[PDB]
DNA sequence: TCGGACAAAATGTTCT
DNA sequence: AAGAACATTTTGTCCG
């Protein structure tokens, strides 16, 4: 009811249409806005939590898209 | 050769022993000399390449070791 | 070579 | 729920 859907760490509220926490919410805005090109060095399934969020941009991405997040959601 | 045994990236020069590029020499050095209490995201066998050598500093170190760099190669 | 200082990228928190 | 401003962490380059 308060964890970050996408990390697990200590959810602040909704963001983008998504219970997160405010470091993913802002990881979630700069992935969009910016222009990276993430990719994995894995398997594309790595572990994302609290201390791991930083290892996987690219995965982390991933879940927050895959949870639906969006940045007009307020429309 | 005249790569990086780490990242594949360009070597600088023989670093603590291997031939690494600079980031991999800095790298190495503030793991030894710092903490290093890293975790994979993955199962501990990451790619570690020029772009993706930040994913999992875990995984980078681990290659380090391998390679066989360390702090008192000189004396 | 090795390492300090500087610089940049990447991430996170506070405040409105 | 949203984003600007600041702060920290992590990484990389220069060394007129
Ligand atoms: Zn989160
Ligand atoms: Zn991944
Ligand atoms: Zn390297
Ligand atoms: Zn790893």
């Amino acid at each position: 009811s308060h964890m970050c859907l996408v990390c697990s760490d200590e959810a602040s509220g909704c963001h983008y249409g998504v219970l997160t926490c405010g470091s993913c919410k802002v990881f979630f805005k700069r992935a969009v806005e910016g222009q990276h090109n993430y990719l994995c060095a894995g398997r594309n399934d790595c572990i994302i939590d609290k201390i791991r969020r930083k290892n996987c941009p690219a995965c982390r991405y991933r879940k927050c898209l895959q949870a639906g997040m969006n940045l007009e959601a307020r429309k």
